[PDB]
């Protein structure tokens, strides 16, 4: 019965300003850092061991992983980073707060986005304040023109995250390697929806806790044998 | 030049504080060693250095130095490759002893040989040794063949198992134009330097690389260094 472990990073610096970060590379707030320390301790106390870790190219996820590996004394483990585990690309809303967003786009469009699985946000246009910061970052230089989003619905995020699951994480699990994935709410949502065969409405209702190891027990077909469980007190 | 290569040797370890031989023991950085890695990463920030792939050992003093550097230069997203072949020199049965216990147990004639000799090993680390199961039975070495796991290493041994990684995994990256950072240990970095500069056994045993200092190489199309190694930072350091 394979064991798989997910962890979602905690509060960021832009949460403290209630700003949409998306692909903006906000660091953890001091408290999000503390959350990751606690998640680490909870894996230490339970005696968890891994053989390989996956994360995004965003530092709130990476620092969460680093904190956990420090806590469980497995700093030596192989680490693989991919943009395909990044947060959902919130396009033109990147950097705005909720008030600014409602003023610019309307309460109507806002409710549509909050409820919808396949309606993207506005694209990040070249005049956007963070257009260069994100879409001209080196770390994305290898992506083709069609892979680099200017915005993403949840469906888009999941559609680009699941190829990485199948391509690099599934082979490790098949070999018996114990996997730890440190990433973001929306990419992990993709993983959860695929593992559990959830519906659109279901996954959009699922909200993953932060800083808490999420444990999956998988059968030989990598199908969950029971619902996800959490680690801690 | 054709290529830029940066090396960095980690600072003080927790066992440097007890004057104990570390080798493959996975001692963490002391607070001063952590501070040194911060200063080196800052010197890389201020010079605006960029990397595309990082190599390091499987020892947390090297790894943590690398993490601190990547943090300082806002490049935590870079691919990181860890390998035992960049590990510190394995000090065999001397692991855990201080200088005085080593002299008492082994004698002045023997330590004198051990300090001036490129290719005489320390005593092997036997199963009765207090750190044998901590090191040799660490699951992180469980994929090494029997002949690869050392019980002890001369400097020549360390260099001998470091150079194949340099040749097969690092050199292809350099030749692809990728800008490499290597965060490792004095004796493994010594291997890389001796191969890069064609230094003699004598010259490499007299070369002590500064800790916490970015070491910059400019290499030609044949990965030959075009000038002496350079250190980045305030003149003070
Ligand atoms: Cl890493």
């Amino acid at each position: 019965a394979y064991k798989l472990v997910l962890i979602r990073h905690g509060e960021s610096a832009w949460n403290l300003e209630n700003r949409f970060s998306g692909w903006y590379d906000a660091d953890l707030s001091p408290a999000g850092h503390e959350e990751a320390k606690r998640g680490g301790q909870a894996l230490r106390d339970a005696g968890y061991e891994f053989d390989i870790c996956f994360t995004s190219v965003q530092k709130r996820a990476i620092r969460t992983l680093w904190t956990v590996l420090d806590a469980i004394d497995q700093m030596w483990l192989p680490v693989v980073r991919t943009w395909r585990l990044n947060e959902r690309h919130y396009g033109g809303l990147t950097g705005l707060n909720k008030a600014e967003t409602a003023a610019k786009h309307g309460e109507a469009q806002v409710k549509i986005w909050r409820r919808s699985y396949d309606v993207p946000p506005p694209p990040m246009e070249p005049d956007h304040p963070f257009y260069s910061n994100i879409s001209k970052d080196r770390r994305y230089a290898d992506l083709t023109e069609d892979q680099l989003p200017s915005c993403e619905s949840l469906k888009d995020t999941i559609a680009r995250a699941l190829p990485f699951w199948n391509e690099e994480i599934v082979p490790q699990i098949k070999e018996g390697k114990r996997v730890l994935i440190a990433a973001h709410g929306n990419s992990l949502r993709g993983i959860v929806k695929h593992l559990e065969g959830l519906s659109e409405e279901a996954i959009m209702e699922l909200n993953l806790p932060t800083g808490i190891p999420i444990v999956y027990e998988l059968d030989k077909n990598l199908k969950p044998i029971k619902p996800m469980q959490f680690l801690g007190d």
